[PDB]
């Protein structure tokens, strides 16, 4: 009689966004992985410190508060808000300084302390009996007051670095302290990386009567010391140099950058794992791309992108007579048929792995393209920490905008070379078959061939596996 | 004899951009409007106060410059130069206070006051003689000068504050209201989305010393009160604070954001009404994007653009024996012939109503997808006041050329899918025709059938609806 | 017997990336040009003072050190460090001053001079002999001290300007320049372009007990004048003002933008020359492209890019009976055989020339297509001076990366369009040719003709200009 091949007939599925029109496929997946319900914590610690902890107390090591100077920092950390109130000195923060001590009291790498060589280059710290409990500053009180120093050290880790003033309330202490007159302003000033610089003053004059005001009261209620605070950035090479006078005042640590924890927002639930972990919930595991809104994450996680892109997962659906797909039910994608149900119609595997392999490696190539786009982007010795410092108080970030157009332009061009090597396979075998059928076998010239001789099942299965023989079926002429 | 079908032949209007090739094409339009020479203004309120009043006289509310105080704001607004002088006091404005009230003078939105709380907080305002014509600020001067205080409120919208001080050039004068030493360098500081300070000193003192030099002089020659003014910005839901002694002043009125009037510099023309308007000229109605340099306009306005494209409007050229074209002259796009021309030749309306709509689906799809890439670039709550104030002095916005490199980009594609889905239209229109036509009917395959009969004019009109019957041509045989 | 045409065989050199798929091609270059080990510098001088003089004696105009003044500067310079000392007065200089004088102690430009403006508004510079080998400078020391004054200018061009102070180290002298107390803080300012101050007081008081001791020592023990410096910057068009009070210093030079000079790192190597220079090398004649991380380059230079693609050179390999190409070995890219090698092969050169015009017309589109994106995307009016020194100590630009990427988009999109054309050359004339055999001619389908009679040699020898005539082979009849 006559045969054809072409493509199993099943449900169509959806519509995909090629490049020059849209098709449509029975079926498509998502690129990107999406956020669960809750936080998946199984076999890892939770810090949470919030009923007698704050953001100042960690940094300044107040007893019972030391979460940065810990051997085995817990992935998640929660403690109190930051205008909490500490046993020792009142305190008072500049944006800049709260904006990066938000981050810096959860760092997970190592700290380096610098206190000791500070102790031997300008003797002893000042003591002072209201800071007995606070253990991590010095205090620079010069014998010589005011005595004006500059100091000077090579970093060893990029990080940030507290500095400022430490002065009393009442004029006799301020004056018994810095020897400067009440009606001087004198200034604190920070080299490292970035120029940075404060100013102070006697009590009853500005800008010190403002800081004062501002304050964080403590929690006992007979101290009149106020501590004065703002941050400064380092490079692991280059030398940092501070303006120090008498009275002056440093956190003898340089928090180094790197991953720091998150803070839950929603449920944390036990007996599950998961790889990346975001603070409102965790995501599936093996994921390409994740649906998220920042770059802030713990553990293994992938490049993060704003909304999700379908990619496709079948074949395209080019039917509606013979219109190029099989009204059999068969075990595969592509097949052959002689308009027989049953037994007269078989299906070839190696299309259908040809195409599987094919999807594969195109999803693959494209995923490390996003990769290397994503590298270039935000650079390859990147950081967390100083991604989200150098943002501050802005939530919006282009570059992910940047990288979300990047992603949503690459799958139309996956889905393009799909589409693509889905036809060339098709087209290889068409013409493969019609090679091995021979040159007086005539040809529709849409997929169907038209035998001389009368071609039964046996037949038609013999062309799939390629063992037809042209001598059993010379018997009869029909066209 | 035999029969064709393909496209009308109509002259070539030019070259469009494919993805792959260049296009020569019968028609094409642009994508975006032109700005027009002249302002429609039919129908809508001017406001020229250019002869009497000044850009500060409008926030400080002088008598008969009360724009941001109005009810119905006009759309186009005109007044005279930042450096003019008021009949108050004299006033000096760092270069951030000029930036700003370039653009806060003519908002259209509502303004909100706060000058109540400040009175029941801190008693009533300074009295001063020399400010009788103005009516809109508070003078901060408390019994026990100095007194430093700070001021918290809850914003009600996102707006500018104006704040600073206003101080005498005697000697005797700043140590009355101040009470302060000369000698003495003092501070205001705003503490909103971003901070702000500025400092000042005795009249023979940097940095006022240069206050008076650079201050503005007002009408009257009898007046030695400076008002210097800085500029600070707030936000809807978060509290804002300024540090106020005495002798400081804050302008209580915070300047909400919102559309902002534009300032004709063409020829205003009535008789005559548009949708959107421009400095330098309206555009016309209903345009899918604006030829602009930048992102202020008032009224109904598409997203701006920096230079025009071409769309496709007709159809590819596909000829130079017969090439695809048809010789004759038909009404529409598509027509079916056997090269007799006047009544041998019939045109179809189906196709050509096909490819209008495909060209009409395919320019609206482009058009949401710009809209939608320009809302995620700039945000969709967004201000043009902001949005042009940040940009400060900085003419050259590099948003608008993302946008524009674009919308370029997305042309190509749009003529890419209507040139193919041309194509698959005139294919499916073939193939209908070959299966109506029926099997003993020999096929060229370059779009023209050769009939074993003859097949006249009646024929050919028969195919063009479908009512095509093979019976009452069985007669003769030819070849 | 039988005829085809087709492409020449040649053996495979590489994979392109088409829009669609991967490309095999028999011949493929590189966009952009590669750096080279060596500096050509033949027919160039090249300044080096790095034993004397130092980057701010430069901008002072030390006697022997006067880059900045010559006539013919040189391309390639080099000097001693930004730490040199001078041996004049000891200086200081702020980070935007240091970042500002590593660039404008060598700018090609001619720089505008404005001394004698100041001389003849505000009387005779003041005088020092500890700066008689100093020459550049203008002090202003008003015999009624302090008496501050505004300077106002129009500026003559777009560049940079240093001012600050002149100050001693003892109090009295201190006191006899100035005329002020030293429990005193000044300012001075600087409005052009943009906002700049810098702040002075007493000698054993802030901000100056800092800059005594960050100061750089002269060589010469015996001085105690510190000039301390800062930066600001001017534009062409508009006025800049300066407030002065008596002790100020400026230095009376615009250092308009431009070309700067290059500090050669490698190799210089005469009896050779190129046309662009960079720090590390030189590269290749009449480069499209070049590989370079930065925009710093002297002499002609074409658009930087940050690493090499791959464009097609050749014509694709489609091919593994007939499949396309010609077993015969021919002196072009397209010919036609008849299974014959030696006599019965034959070349078109038409079709080559056409090819080889549409590669070069398409990379010449595609350069003019990634010089236009240039200009958009840096701007018509740009400086290599302002473009480096705006970027401060930031060593990657973005704007370079976002080039870098439009270039590797605008790479595929080339060959994708030079395999359009010369796929349409290759059909043009595979119909031409058919058209020209005839209508009693066979057609296989896949490029070869089958002729009723038998084609000799001599017969497809004559096809390939077009000479044949039908006349002379009717005789014999053959299938
Ligand atoms: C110390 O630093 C911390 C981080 O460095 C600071 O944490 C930030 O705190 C903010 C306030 O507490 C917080 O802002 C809130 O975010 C919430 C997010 O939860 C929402 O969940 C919804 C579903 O239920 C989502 O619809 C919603 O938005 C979506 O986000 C998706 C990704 O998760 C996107 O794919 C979607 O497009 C969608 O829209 C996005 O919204 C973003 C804004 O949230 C926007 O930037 C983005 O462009 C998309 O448009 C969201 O996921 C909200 O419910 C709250 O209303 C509020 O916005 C920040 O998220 C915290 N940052 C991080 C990294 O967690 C901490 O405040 C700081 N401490 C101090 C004292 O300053
Ligand atoms: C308070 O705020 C106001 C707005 O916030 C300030 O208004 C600005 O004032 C500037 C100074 O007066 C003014 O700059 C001038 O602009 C004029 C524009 O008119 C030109 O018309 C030409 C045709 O006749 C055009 O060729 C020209 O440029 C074109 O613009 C097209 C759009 O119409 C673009 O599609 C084209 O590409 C083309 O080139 C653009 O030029 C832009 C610069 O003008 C450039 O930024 C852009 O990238 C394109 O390259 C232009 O349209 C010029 O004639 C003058 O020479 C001068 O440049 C600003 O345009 C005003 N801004 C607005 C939004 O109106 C106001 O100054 C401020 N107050 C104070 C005291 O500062
Ligand atoms: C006054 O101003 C001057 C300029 O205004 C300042 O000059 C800069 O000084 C820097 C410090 O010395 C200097 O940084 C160094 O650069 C060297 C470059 O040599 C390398 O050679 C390698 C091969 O041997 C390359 O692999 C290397 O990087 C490559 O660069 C290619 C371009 O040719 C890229 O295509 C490649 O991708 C590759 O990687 C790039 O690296 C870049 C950083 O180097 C990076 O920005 C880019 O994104 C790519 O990732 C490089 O070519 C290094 O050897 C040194 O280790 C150091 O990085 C700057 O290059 C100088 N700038 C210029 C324009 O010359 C001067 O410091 C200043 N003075 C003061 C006192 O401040
Ligand atoms: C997701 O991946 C995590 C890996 O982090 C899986 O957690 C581990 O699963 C293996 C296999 O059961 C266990 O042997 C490990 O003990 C698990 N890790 C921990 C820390 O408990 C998790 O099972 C995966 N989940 C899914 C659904 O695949
Ligand atoms: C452009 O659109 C405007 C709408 O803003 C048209 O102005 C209105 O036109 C209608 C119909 O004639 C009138 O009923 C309204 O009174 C008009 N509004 C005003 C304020 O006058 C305008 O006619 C349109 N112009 C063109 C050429 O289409
Ligand atoms: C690269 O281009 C430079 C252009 O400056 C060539 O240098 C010139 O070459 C011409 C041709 O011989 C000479 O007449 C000039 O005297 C050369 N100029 C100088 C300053 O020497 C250089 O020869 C080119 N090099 C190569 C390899 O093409
Ligand atoms: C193909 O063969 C069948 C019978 O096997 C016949 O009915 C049909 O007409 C043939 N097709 C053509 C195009 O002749
Ligand atoms: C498409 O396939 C998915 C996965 O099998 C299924 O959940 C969905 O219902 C299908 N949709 C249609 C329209 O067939
Ligand atoms: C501290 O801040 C929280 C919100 O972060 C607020 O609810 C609380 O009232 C504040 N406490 C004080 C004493 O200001
Ligand atoms: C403060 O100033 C007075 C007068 O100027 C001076 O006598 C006194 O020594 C100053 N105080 C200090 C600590 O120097
Ligand atoms: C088509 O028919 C016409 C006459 O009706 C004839 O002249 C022509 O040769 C035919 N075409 C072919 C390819 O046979
Ligand atoms: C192309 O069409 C437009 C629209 O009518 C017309 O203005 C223009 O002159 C045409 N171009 C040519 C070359 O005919
Ligand atoms: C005020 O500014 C204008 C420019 O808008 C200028 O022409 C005028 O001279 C200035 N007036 C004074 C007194 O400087
Ligand atoms: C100014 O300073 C003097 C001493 O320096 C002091 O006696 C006087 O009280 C000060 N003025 C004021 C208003 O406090
Ligand atoms: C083409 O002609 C050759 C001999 O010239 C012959 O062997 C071959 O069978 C012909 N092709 C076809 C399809 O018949
Ligand atoms: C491709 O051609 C280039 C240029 O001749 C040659 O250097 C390279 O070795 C070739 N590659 C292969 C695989 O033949
Ligand atoms: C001057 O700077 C160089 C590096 O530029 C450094 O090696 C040298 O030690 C510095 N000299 C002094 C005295 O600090
Ligand atoms: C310095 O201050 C004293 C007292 O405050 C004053 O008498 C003297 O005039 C001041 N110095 C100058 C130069 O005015």
């Amino acid at each position: 009689n006559q045969i054809c091949i072409g493509k199993a007939i099943k449900p169509i599925n959806g519509t995909v966004e090629t490049v020059s029109r849209m098709a449509k496929v029975t079926g498509m997946k998502k690129v990107g992985g999406e956020r669960m319900q809750k936080i998946c914590a199984k076999g890892e610690q939770i810090h949470d410190s919030s009923s007698a902890c704050g953001i100042v107390s960690h940094h300044l090591k107040q007893e019972g508060c030391d979460f940065p100077f810990l051997l085995n920092k817990p992935k998640f950390a929660t403690t109190g808000p930051m205008n909490t109130s500490t046993t020792g000195f009142n305190f008072y923060l500049t944006e800049k300084a709260k904006s990066w001590m938000n981050i810096t009291w959860r760092v997970l790498g190592e700290n380096k302390d610098f206190g000791d060589n500070l102790v031997e280059k300008y003797g002893e710290s000042g003591a002072t009996s209201e800071g007995a409990t606070l253990k991590n500053y010095y205090w620079y009180v010069p014998t010589a007051k005011p005595g004006p120093v500059v100091y000077e050290k090579l970093a060893e880790c990029t990080g940030t670095i507290y500095y400022g003033a430490l002065l009393s309330d009442a004029e006799a202490g301020y004056i018994a302290v810095t020897g400067r007159n009440v009606t001087e302003r004198w200034d604190v000033r920070f080299t490292g990386s970035s120029e940075s610089s404060i100013s102070f003053s006697g009590p009853k004059q500005s800008p010190m009567e403002e800081y004062i005001i501002k304050s964080v009261r403590s929690s006992v209620d007979t101290v009149r010391n106020i501590i004065i605070l703002d941050s400064g950035r380092v490079k692991k090479g280059e030398t940092f140099s501070i303006s120090l006078s008498s009275g002056a005042v440093v956190i003898p640590t340089i928090f180094c950058d790197g991953d720091f924890a998150v803070t839950p927002q929603v449920q944390i639930d036990k007996d599950c794992a998961s790889d990346c972990h975001s603070a409102y919930g965790s995501f599936p595991n093996g994921s390409s791309f994740i649906i998220h809104h920042s770059v802030h994450t713990v553990g293994s996680c992938p490049p993060s992108i704003l909304r999700n892109f379908d990619v496709i997962d079948g074949y395209e659906a080019t039917w509606e007579f013979f219109t190029g797909g099989i009204q059999g039910a068969i075990d595969g994608w592509y097949g052959v048929t002689n308009h027989d149900t049953g037994k007269g119609t078989a299906a070839d595997q190696t299309s259908t792995q040809k195409a599987v392999e094919a999807i594969t490696n195109k999803l693959n190539e494209a995923i490390e393209n996003g990769n290397q786009r994503y590298n270039q982007l935000y650079g390859l010795a990147r950081t967390q920490a100083e991604l989200l410092g150098n943002l501050g108080k802005e939530v919006n970030d282009l570059r992910l905008e940047t990288f979300t157009e990047f992603i949503r332009l690459e799958t139309i061009l996956v889905n393009t070379r799909i589409i693509e090597e889905h036809q060339a396979i098709g087209s290889k075998k068409k013409e493969e078959v019609k090679r091995l059928l021979g040159p007086n076998a005539l040809d529709l010239g849409n997929g169907c061939f038209n035998l001389t001789h009368t071609c039964d099942s046996n037949c038609v299965n013999s062309i799939s596996r390629g063992t037809y023989t042209r001598e059993n079926y010379i018997h009869n002429v029909t066209l």
